[PDB]
């Protein structure tokens, strides 16, 4: 039950690295940090597609000022975010026409530019006072899938654990399908959406735009906010004093010249977000 | 100028409506395309019959909202009216996939490249009413054979006008006769039927196309946005026998075969959240 | 133009006029569509008008206002806004077109090339007919000329001489007309002139190309305020309403020659109008 | 400087005829009037790039009532441009696939249609109380024109006069490369820019979409007018009493069947623009 | 600490500027002195089987204007500072961007016809800044390990050049990099491919700036006298300029031109014109 603000701000700020599927500099596949791994046509039906072919939601839960020295009390305040401010950089870094290892856009003979990053953007950011809520899907309900001890990714399934002849309904709505983005690097985009049924107290924001030679469209600016109020002027409301940010920013596709398969590419989103004390029942 | 770098009154309804693409449930042999069409050729329905399953439909459903009046023969009722809603494709995400089953590649013929992904025609529309959408009939080619199923899967405009088949061309106009109600989901194909404008005073419609087979699709998802229902005089759909209409159809591209390059669409679920009040009316 | 005095809606379609221009004739399977045009149509043959998308426009008779139309003072219908769609956009998913090239290699057994291409979409709304004026991509293209006529074009006004017809390339004042004929009136050789139609709204919008994507929307939540600056809509003269319209949705292409036919769709009308004193 | 309205009022209307090159119905090119003569890739370089070849500017002076008795006097009328219609006529004729010499869009065995217009669109109009300042510029600092005497249209280098081993500076901005759109088809589209360092007393507005095979994107109404009015509430001041209206509009390109070589298709434009009377000192 | 405007007749002024696109080859003058305005040509394998030249990376232009002097003594407690308003800003010669006939440039058609030349088209990149300091940048490479040229003195700066991680950690500069953080303080030295505007400062600039990429896309730009951008921010205040400078910079990539005899690119750049209100704001020192 929210009741008035309390007139008594704070803003805060961070970085969402991008989770297309090689999620740290490290190891053999460090080069490709920011992208994905190699895909392929067949891939998930004559193997298993693995987590670090599939882009993945990132978050973070950013710890507020405490507000209440005693939680009993029938009068309570919380953090209400009022507004964001959010930037994908690095955006000057799509114009590359040299990008390692990429098919020439020119004929067999000549010496011509690579393919830069164009194709499939998928882009949206939410803010909220719990993990954002998602509902799952399949694009094929029978795609396979590795089985990593422990798992390094999570499919609606899992969840729903449908018999393995029944797996055709999730390329519908599966209502059991549903999970809270409670893990950076985990949730792929392929899978899971966020879910208008929930999400009461996020606010999210979502672009899509398909194809694999789509000219990729981005804007940058510092003089835009993101109004949170809902209609009734009431911001998402801070459970536990944690403020809740996600995002996913695929920025398009890389092109192999060996065998013309692609890894996505992505970048790092910025979030500032400006909250005031409202109080609650 | 220089050049300076020189070097209970109220509720709210919710529910899902599920896809009609065409295979409508994930049942039988088709199971496995639930929330596709069966695959479409180029001859289909000139040297075969064209099938419910390759055509998709509208998606409805009626909500029985609670029951106003005990009395309706009182000169002055109690409607439900349809005041704001927000809608959402869910799913889009998923339309980002490179590696679909049995989908052609995208890459020459010596490689070992993506799939292609769902693209092309894309066709949104979503309603909410006070009763069901009218629906006004066409034909892009009058004389397309359609299957004969008992019981029949799908029904098309000139079940209802009847015309002889010599006078079919006049569906690829405007046949007056050819109207019907969306009062059965998973029927009316969206390839043979629109929202009736000359109908429909007591229903709000949205609707956008974007044609071809490669254009990319262009789709937005945002819990922050509503659609306000009401009217130029304020008032929104009013919910005759206590029932709220919501129909919608959002084919969002196709998937392209292998073996043959013929074509499925692919569609998507969408949600629905209603906010309702109450208005007494005239009887 | 006085002060204003009720109301009153008027509901109309107009059915598209291609070229094949009724479901009759040895053309009938086509309504809705234009005849086949081929690059050199209009160069080694006579364009026909059957070729030619054209104008629709209807005249509404209203409600007769004046019992003496000698007064000084008389009344008007007002137009004062409308809603108007696109009915059957999605018919334009098909790809099973009859006679339509397959968009898929030579040994593939694929979809039809669906509906797209150069979309033109106008309507107007009026008092009186719309004003056109007259233009020619090629100033000699060739014309057949049937009697009686059925189609019209800007020389068959201008009369210039022979060789004087590529001045119709750029703008010739005399290629003036009244859209007073549907189905007549070409709309590769006509448009609303900027110059009139002081009694007429119209809004166009024009996307080329033989393969773009139609994009096309339908609603019926959403009015055009057909008021001018002066808070003044079309005043119907003779108490006539004047509704005109084109939406060429793009072409299907043939699969035996790669020639083209233009495909239109039918337009609604809802158009609202009120009585204004006039002088 | 600008004074108070005097509370009168006048309309305006004219043609502006399109000169992409051909710009008169009459001689050896007549047929072509309204377009462009043909285009190859290596013109100017192999040859001299003729005036025929490049698309200009439209320009007209209208002289309006005059309003002072005797010039010398302190305090002076002028007519202020307030709004404008504008419009281009001709935009249905763009559908045709029968265009006279073009390529024909199908496979060579077929009997398909032509290529329609299509691809640049470059649309610019402006109304001003003198003529519109222009500025100069060379996508290729040594294109060889054409010299006729008298000449038939004016380089950004006739006025800059750089010596020819340092013409590579008319590729970025050269101040001295400054002109006054005084004369009607005369300033090419590709080297003459509307001036933003100058133009104080006209208002224009301007449009491109480049390639070559971009569907051109038209609209046409005659329910929108555009505002003249400057943020003081004070439109261009016609000096002498003439009203100065200019424009250009290329609609797209025809491909010519015999050698795949262009040229540019223009439309005409209207004008109606409503002026009142304004003292200044 | 911001305070009142100060309001009078003398209390506003206007700056006009024009910077000239650094797209690699910035200056007419040397070898390379026809394709000024244009970058080096660009190979797909330029960076790994060879160094990467600054001439080949397109960088920001920027510039400092130095604006009316405003405190006699900058000891005092309470100082005037410059505040721009609003800005006018355009991007001039667009229509010779409807070129078919470029030097050197691809033909648009079959192989033996003598068709039109690929007019410039493909990835754009226009963004514009004003503030009162200089523009924040933050870096990134789209490939960690790509090779640059080391020229004494340098004709450009890298994101690993101030964060200097070790060579086999650079693969962390493809996501964030919280070192890698500069100041657009030269003219032609900052690629605009490893920099951005820094969202994380900037709070007295403000920026604007589009990507539209691909390498076929139509180029799609407007230009117009009667439109300008209000600098001040949600409180009304806007970019105060510190020592009494102007900050402006931009980067104007209009496409890309392609070689007929390798098809290998060259991006095309165009002027930008800026016109600055600024007003006299009081602070507190
Ligand atoms: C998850 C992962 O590691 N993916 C990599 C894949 C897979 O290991 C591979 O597809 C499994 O079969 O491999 C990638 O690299 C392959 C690519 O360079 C192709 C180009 O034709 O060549 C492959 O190896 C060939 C080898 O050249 C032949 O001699 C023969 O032995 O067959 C092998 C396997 O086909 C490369 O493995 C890929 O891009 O597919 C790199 C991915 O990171
Ligand atoms: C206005 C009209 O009726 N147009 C129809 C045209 C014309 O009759 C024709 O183009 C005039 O020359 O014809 C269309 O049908 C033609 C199409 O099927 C082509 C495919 O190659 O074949 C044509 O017939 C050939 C015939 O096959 C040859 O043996 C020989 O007789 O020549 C004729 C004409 O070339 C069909 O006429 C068309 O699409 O052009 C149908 C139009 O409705
Ligand atoms: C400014 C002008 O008049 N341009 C016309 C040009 C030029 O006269 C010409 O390009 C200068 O070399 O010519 C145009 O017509 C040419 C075109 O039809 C081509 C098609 O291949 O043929 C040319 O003539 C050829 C002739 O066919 C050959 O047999 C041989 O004699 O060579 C000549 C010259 O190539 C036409 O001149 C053109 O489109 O380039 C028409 C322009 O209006
Ligand atoms: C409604 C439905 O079930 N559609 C099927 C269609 C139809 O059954 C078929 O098109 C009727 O002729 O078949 C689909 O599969 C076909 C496709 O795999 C093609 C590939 O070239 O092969 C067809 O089978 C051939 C077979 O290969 C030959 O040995 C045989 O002599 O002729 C067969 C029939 O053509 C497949 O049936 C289709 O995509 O068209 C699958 C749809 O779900
Ligand atoms: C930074 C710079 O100056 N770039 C040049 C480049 C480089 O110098 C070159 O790529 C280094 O290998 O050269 C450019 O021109 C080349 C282009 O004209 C191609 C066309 O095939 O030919 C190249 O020279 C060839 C020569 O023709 C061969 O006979 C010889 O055996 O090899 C030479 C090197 O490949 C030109 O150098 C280019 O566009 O790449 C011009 C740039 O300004
Ligand atoms: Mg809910
Ligand atoms: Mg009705
Ligand atoms: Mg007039
Ligand atoms: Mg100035
Ligand atoms: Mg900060």
């Amino acid at each position: 039950e929210v009741l008035n603000i309390i007139t008594a701000t704070t803003e805060i700020e961070l970085w969402l690295e991008p989770r297309m599927g090689v999620n740290a500099p490290t190891g053999d596949r460090k080069e490709w940090y920011g992208y994905s791994e190699v895909i392929h046509h067949a891939d998930g039906y004559d193997n298993n597609l693995l987590s670090v072919q599939m882009p993945q939601y990132s978050c973070a839960r950013v710890q507020l000022p405490m507000l209440n020295t005693d939680m009993t009390c029938e009068t309570l305040m919380m953090w209400e975010a009022v507004s964001c401010k959010t930037e994908v950089v690095g955006i000057g870094s799509l114009i590359s026409v040299h990008l390692l290892e990429a098919k020439m856009e020119a004929g067999p003979n000549s010496d011509g530019p690579s393919r830069p990053i164009e194709g499939m953007n998928y882009h949206m950011f939410a803010v909220g006072g719990e993990p954002l809520d998602l509902q799952g899907i399949e694009s094929n309900g029978q795609t396979k899938y590795a089985t990593a001890i422990p798992a390094k990714s999570i499919h609606p399934n899992d969840i729903a654990k449908l018999p393995e002849e029944d797996k055709a309904q999730l390329q519908g709505l599966v209502p059991k399908a549903k999970a809270k983005l409670d893990k950076d690097g985990f949730y792929p985009v392929e899978e899971w959406s966020p879910d208008p049924s929930r999400n009461e107290n996020s606010r999210y924001y979502g672009s899509f735009v398909g194809g694999l030679q789509t000219p990729p469209n981005l804007q940058f600016t510092n003089a835009v906010s993101t109004v949170l109020l809902d209609e009734n002027g009431v911001g998402p409301l801070c459970k536990g004093d944690g403020l809740f940010v996600s995002c996913a920013d695929i920025c398009g596709v890389l092109v192999k010249a060996d065998n013309e398969a692609i890894r996505y590419r992505g970048l790092p989103r910025y979030f500032k977000v400006t909250l005031r004390k409202r109080a609650v029942k």
